[PDB]
């Protein structure tokens, strides 16, 4: 019993980051096989960052001005470039640490552990979500750029995302390992505004199972709803529309409680309408959307 | 910039879980050195639950019977004790990835990670405090007893907690790595019943540091108080009384932030009078008391 936030272990990734220096720029890099991968802003100054030209930056820079350092042993690079916002670095060692993986783009509502680094040491891992507007909320300071964000599926790492910056808000914006930025953001020091931080309704419903299987069930009423219904509601509170592939998805959930998904649905909708009355669902006092329905299903029945 | 909570990164006690099987009992062992620290219960049938004599129990048990598996490779158990509510399981191979580490009996309102394990297989951390009632409020499903809780300080690992236990209520209960219990608890299925579950003060306190670090300013009040005013709301609150012990151990937060502890101490009175009336705060709707004023300084300096 009990359900916790709850991030993957994180040895198969710790024993992967490495540092990166350029010039007087440190920060932290992937290392899988011979390639290292970093945030291509390792190559600015903080100067650099108003507008960098990265192709412009780069013909400055040659494999033996990349620092690479695994532990306290430093890498040969033999060869590197840029791929959207991300430099491979190409180093004559394969890293023996290597785990299985993978390198996976995620879609909103997506959890994700982080290992936030400093320095290619690893400090810490939380767990994370997409948010809708593609920013993630993290905790993240100077020197953490390159910490990655990853899923573990048994022995297989699935690596979604690498750090690359905070909007002015103190919100966190990055890649995919192909260096794709999610959402429309730049690796630029410019007016970035995130859009609308909207509830990842189908997260929430997951995490009302995790409550009533865990014996939190003040919430369930006698109501249902319908999905247009329900959605006007939502709507109304910044929640995403819940489609019948995320009713499908909460199946599992559904069928273990016996709770219909659109009766959670109308528990959810008076929650939203009447708050929470000073209440708390599984130690939470607001509804919590960073659990996904897999998250749920793994924690409720102990993968490992 | 954000606050997260943070575990420790797992991969030094990710290299010391096991699986232990005594007959029909499998539960996870922790490897350091040539010793597996596992909880007693790995001998009883859950008939012997009810009411075990552990000390007649044992004596049915051979090395032999001890089945210990690090990975998918057997281990050669050469001698076995009971020390407290600990088996110590001597092996014939010291455990090549044993790190640096201690064994530390922790306070009530230290914060440690716990790895969730079953079958000696690591399942996912998170952050836990040990309760003022030392319970702790864990996800332990059937099969995680022998689970570690435990801090990092650089490169050395200092074990604190052993899951041994739920009680009635789904809160949870274990011991040291000497095999004694936090708080009154003992392994045996009967009535046990935690003391009053009071807020942790110096971690709110902390905590709300972290948050005007952070730009979460608005319950900053015009108001200072007193530690006996102050000590006196808390009672009223069930939050644990402040020392000047937990006033000296907040002053670099003070320094940083420059707010007094007592005028911070007063912003929380007004909180615990008013309530949030609907507001967050680092993004919770609760006053969080599961970080310490060393975790609040670690996560907001950034230490590895
Ligand atoms: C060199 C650097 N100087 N500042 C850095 C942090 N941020 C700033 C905003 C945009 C990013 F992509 C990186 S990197
Ligand atoms: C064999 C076991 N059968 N049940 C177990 C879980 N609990 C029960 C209560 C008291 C503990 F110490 C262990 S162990």
């Amino acid at each position: 019993s009990g359900f916790r936030k709850m991030a993957f272990p994180s040895g198969k990734v710790e024993g992967c980051m490495v540092q990166v220096t350029c010039g007087t720029t440190t920060l932290n890099g992937l290392w899988l096989d011979d390639v290292v991968y970093c945030p291509r802003h390792v190559i600015c100054t903080s100067e650099d960052m108003l507008n960098p030209n990265y192709e412009d930056l780069l013909i400055r820079k040659s494999n033996h001005n990349f620092l690479v350092q695994a532990g306290n042993v430093q890498l040969r690079v033999i060869g590197h470039s840029m791929q959207n916002c991300v430099l491979k670095l190409k180093v004559d060692t394969a890293n023996p640490k290597t785990p299985k993986y993978k390198f996976v783009r995620i879609q909103p509502g997506q959890t994700f552990s982080v290992l936030a680094c400093y320095n290619g040491s690893p400090s810490g891992v939380y767990q994370c979500a997409m948010r809708p507007n593609f920013t993630i909320k993290g905790s993240f300071l100077n020197g953490s750029c390159g910490s990655v964000g990853f899923n573990i599926d048994y022995d297989c790492v699935s690596f979604c995302y690498m750090h690359h910056m905070e909007l002015p808000t103190g919100v966190h914006a990055g890649t995919d390992l192909e260096g794709n930025f999610y959402g429309p953001f730049v690796d630029r020091q410019t007016a970035q505004a995130a859009g609308t931080d909207t509830t990842i309704t189908v997260n929430v419903l997951a995490w009302l199972y995790a409550a009533v299987i865990n014996g939190d069930r003040w919430f369930l009423n006698r109501f249902t709803t319908t999905l247009n219904d329900f959605n006007l509601v939502a709507m109304k509170y910044n929640y995403e529309p819940l489609t019948q592939d995320h009713v499908d998805i909460l199946g599992p959930l559904s069928a273990q409680t016996g709770i219909a998904v659109l009766d959670m649905c109308a528990s959810l909708k008076e929650l939203l309408q009447n708050g929470m009355n000073g209440r708390t669902i599984l130690g939470s006092a607001l509804l919590e959307d960073e659990f996904t329905p897999f998250d749920v299903v793994r924690q409720c029945s102990g993968v490992t």
